DNA sequence: GGATGTATATATCTGACACGTGCCTGGAGACTAGGAAGTAATCCCCTTGGCGGTTAAAACGCGGGGGACAGCGCGTACGTGCGTTTAAGCGGTTGCTAGAGCTGTCTACGACCAATTGAGCGGCCTCGGCACCGGGATTCTCCAGGGCGGC
């Protein structure tokens, strides 16, 4: 709603526990498929990538 | 029949015990002040038993070669013994000076106490420098028009 209706489509950050974060990723894949939701975990080279 | 080995007795040497004396240092008695024990409050660090996630260190295995160790040869340098020298060790001279010990006098220097104040500790405001944001100048990629060729 913040992205589509009010046009506030800037950088949002969601900080979650690691164990629940696949349950956030598939929720973003299902409910908001048009969004550019990215994932930020891993070692130094993955985060650099 | 003479001299030798051995036992008991007597005088002398020597470490130890007790007596005597000084003196000075430790003990007894009394008084006082402050060092430390005890109390309460506040705040921060440490303890024990857990969880989660990163990740680099620890562990394990394996191949291989460098290094530890053993053996052997050799030659030199150190041990050993003897003869010779030399200097240490002891006893001794001869004076003077340094130093410990004791006594005496005195004076400058440091302890002690009261009043003071200025250097040390904490916080607050500001600057030097680094960094975030807005505006101007410079260079790169691109879309369209003009001209030429083919059926």
């Amino acid at each position: 709603w913040l992205i589509f209706a009010r046009r506030q489509n800037g950088p949002h950050i969601i900080v979650v526990p690691l164990s629940t974060m696949p349950a956030w990723l598939d929720t973003f894949e299902k409910w908001a498929p048009d969004l550019n939701c990215i994932c930020y975990m891993g070692n130094q080279k993955s985060r650099d990538t």
